[PDB]
């Protein structure tokens, strides 16, 4: 599924997002967009380190969702990275909160560093009603 952006917004704070642990709900929308233009369904495999990103948030296989073909991977979201995957993304939101609660917080994504942190992301949440 390809979440609209006020769509998304909101799903997000129905799920707890706003704010959790100091990160604000359009830090999220921007990790999300580029992370995978919003799509539950995005995966990319990493044929350097035989990993494989999962979902909205592109959530790695080595240490937070088992896939079973990762080598000496863990599963710290205890989630199948299938559970990634779902049109419904509280597992995904679960497992985002579970990655944020570690020491880096919301910069345990590269691509937030990239291109979050440090900008203006009002136009994430602009008119969305959250």
């Amino acid at each position: 599924k390809m979440f609209e952006r006020c769509e998304l917004a909101r799903t997000l704070k129905r799920l707890g997002m706003d704010g959790y642990r100091g990160i604000s709900l359009a830090n999220w929308m921007c990790l999300a967009k580029w992370e995978s233009g919003y799509n539950t369904r995005a995966t990319n495999y990493n044929a350097g380190d035989r990993s494989t990103d999962y979902g909205i948030f592109q959530i790695n296989s080595r240490y937070w969702c088992n896939d079973g073909k990762t080598p000496g991977a863990v599963n710290a979201c205890h989630l199948s990275c299938s559970a990634l995957l779902q049109d419904n993304i509280a597992d995904a939101v679960a497992c985002a909160k579970r990655v944020v609660r570690d020491p880096q917080g919301i910069r345990a994504w590269v691509a937030w560093r990239n291109r979050c942190q440090n900008r203006d992301v009002r136009q994430y949440v602009q008119g969305c009603g959250v």
